[PDB]
């Protein structure tokens, strides 16, 4: 998987909520994560997941010890907790008294994501969304759920990084060629790819390249997403 000492090197300044043991327990619920493909493909997948996590939870600053990519996994909850992040749903009804703001390593948000994520994990996250911010095993599981789960027309980020997604002719025409860039496109491409301001996407790439360097792997091809359109 990832050794404890390597986890503690990549995430040297993290919030101690996010324990290595909790990450390992979560990954055992998604056993193909980081175990798919040859050695370089596995390292790239792990670096890619951790890069996105770090970008979404970073407490870094430009003169921080160990540099601006060493401060991933500092944040648990979204700061502004005034909006409920509730879109009325008959399938995933918003629980009275609860809110669906961002929680965990990939900032799970909205009743319409807490619902299906919870169902897949066997946890009532729709009616107890605060679970994600209480229990680091659950927190990591919500992030791996997102990484590992297709949402047609989008493949899973896992499949993109491990050779299990082959683009259609339309994907290719749109610049969606397998690599790290497509994972940014899946996560938040409507805001960060295409003609969006490229700053956030370029930050994700910088974490990814740094983590690939530490793991001793080439980052591979197609890292940018400015030359690709978000999935329809």
């Amino acid at each position: 998987m990832v050794s404890r000492s390597m986890f503690d090197q990549l995430f040297k300044h993290r919030n101690s909520f996010y324990t290595y043991d909790a990450f390992i327990a979560a990954a055992k619920s998604f056993p193909s994560f980081g175990t798919t493909g040859d050695t370089d493909v596995r390292k790239r997948e792990i670096a890619a997941f951790f890069a996105h996590v770090s970008h979404e939870t970073s407490g870094g600053w430009p003169t921080a010890p160990d540099g601006p990519y060493a401060w991933g996994l500092v944040y648990i909850e979204e700061i502004n907790q005034s909006n409920d992040y509730c879109d009325p749903s008959t399938q995933y009804p918003c629980a009275p008294g609860k809110q669906y703001y961002g929680r965990g390593p990939l900032q799970l948000s909205w009743n319409y994501n807490y619902g299906p994520c919870g169902d897949a994990l066997g946890l009532d996250l729709l009616n107890n969304p605060d679970l994600v911010a209480q229990d680091p095993v659950i927190a990591f599981k919500t992030a791996l759920w997102f990484w590992m789960t297709p949402q047609s027309p989008k493949p899973s980020c896992h499949d993109v990084m491990t050779g299990n997604w082959t683009p259609s002719s339309a994907d290719l025409a749109a610049g969606r060629v397998p690599g790290f860039g497509v994972t940014t496109n899946i996560i938040n491409g409507g805001l960060e790819c295409g003609k969006g301001n490229p700053a956030q996407a370029e930050n994700r790439v910088n974490y990814y390249k740094d983590f690939c360097n530490q793991l001793g792997v080439s980052p591979g091809s197609n890292l940018d997403c400015a030359n690709m359109r978000p999935f329809g």
